[PDB]
């Protein structure tokens, strides 16, 4: 009836640094692995494809790797708010990867089919092989 927050944890290997997600922040660091191409401005990100349709979103809050969250201009206050959080384990020198999502019982299923791939993939493959596939 009312969707789930859930935090999606991902262990990332002492290999790989916060610029992993820390890169959806900037333009370059974006379109390296998220659409054709990111033209960026101040506070705002604008995402082009092939020239026709091209999309907006704002940035709620950001600090460093700690913390940051995308919304769209469009949708300005319902249910696409995402945010991505990443910490350094002083302790071992890996990487805790959090992510925040919002789904409904049944879409539930699916993400914890995408967290069980997820988090024993990355240990077989010792780093990242990513299949949380494009869905909304």
């Amino acid at each position: 009836m009312k969707k789930e927050k859930i935090h999606l944890e991902y262990l990332l290997n002492a290999t790989s640094k916060n610029i992993l997600w820390s890169a959806i922040s900037t333009p370059t660091g974006l379109e390296d692995w998220f659409a054709d191409k990111v033209v960026s401005d101040d506070k705002t990100v604008t995402f082009c494809w092939g020239k026709t349709e091209q999309r907006q979103a704002g940035i709620v809050a950001i600090r460093a790797y700690s913390f940051i969250r995308f919304h769209w201009l469009d949708d300005e206050n319902e249910r696409d708010y995402f945010e991505i959080k990443m910490s350094y384990n002083e302790l071992t020198g890996d990487y805790v990867l959090e992510i925040t999502d919002f789904s409904e019982a049944d879409e539930a299923d699916d993400l914890k089919e995408l967290w069980d791939s997820q988090v024993s993939k990355l240990r077989r493959t010792c780093g990242f092989l990513e299949h949380h596939h494009h869905h909304h």
